[PDB]
């Protein structure tokens, strides 16, 4: 990630090999995206953590439907309606991993009209302090079946930065 | 400046002492703000220079007009409605300095329905870089004759931060 200091990617480096790294099935496409948001950890994590409301923290998302009586935990599915006008119209998503000890959560698309076959994303959350700073890096990863890594990496990239406007809004003293 | 960093203050010094240290005249008050911005400093002084726009860049107020033909210059004057339910009404305002080259403006209120005589303010943009970030602090200071000091302070705070959040959002990738 072209973003991050020097110090950055040192701290980071355990994290990226723990769990930003890929054994790539055939036929595939995987990229790794920072973003720096000025705001605690603990509030970043408030806002990804909730598999359902991504439309909170992602664009392009009409509406996002769980089942009644929802209980967020692995194996729990949410149904996307994307905006109209993309390469896309409803996902089927699945909650792979869900890690509040270690800021760690994942999903994998299951079903939908769309062209990200096998898409799987990981989201990680970071704490950095320095003196009397205290600032947050969120990494995302991703794996998709075979343009593709070019519309894929935009929406990552974008959506990380609605997270961080949203974080930083909310840290306003 | 308690959320300014140890760099910062030691970097910042030098400026304080030049543009942001007074001679007391008899029973006033003093204080001095600073915000760290996340955009470049460029983009922060274009915004801030702007003496006939304080609007786009502070809280609480209704309107500002200037004459016809505008010419921001020393001894422009502005005049400002304040919004309803705050101790002033209106205030007529005097650009006192604007030095584009070394980042600094500052201006005095002149008149108006309000309980800050003798106010004076100045305002100076600095430019920090480490590694490959690129940031601002802003650095705003003044005085007023004679809960003053408190009323006063909060307002510049929250100017402060909302012009760290116009700057921010312009300059979102
Ligand atoms: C690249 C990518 C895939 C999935 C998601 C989560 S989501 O925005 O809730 N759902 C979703 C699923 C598939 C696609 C496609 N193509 C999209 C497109 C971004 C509209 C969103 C976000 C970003
Ligand atoms: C403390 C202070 C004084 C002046 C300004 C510039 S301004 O907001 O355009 N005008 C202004 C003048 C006097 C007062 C008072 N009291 C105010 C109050 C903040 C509403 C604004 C901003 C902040």
């Amino acid at each position: 990630p072209s973003e991050l200091t020097p110090e950055e990617r040192s701290e980071l480096k355990n994290s990226i090999a723990e769990f930003h790294t890929y054994q790539l099935d055939p036929g595939s496409c995987s990229s790794l995206h920072a973003q720096r948001i000025h705001a605690p950890p603990e509030l970043v994590w408030s806002i990804v953590r909730r598999f359902d409301k991504p439309q909170t923290y992602k664009h392009f998302i009409k509406s996002c439907s769980v089942e009644q009586n929802f209980e967020m935990r692995v194996g729990c599915t949410r149904d996307v309606i994307v905006i109209s006008g993309l390469p896309a119209n409803t996902s089927t998503e699945r909650l792979d991993i869900l890690d509040d000890e270690r800021r760690v959560t994942g999903f994998s698309i299951i079903g939908g009209e769309h062209r990200l076959t096998n898409y799987k994303s990981v989201t990680t959350v970071h704490r950095f302090e320095k003196e009397n700073r205290i600032w947050t890096v969120v990494l995302e990863s991703y794996v998709v079946d075979m343009d593709t890594r070019m519309f894929a990496d935009t929406v990552v990239k974008l959506n990380l930065q609605k997270l961080a406007t949203v974080a930083e809004a909310m840290a306003r003293n």
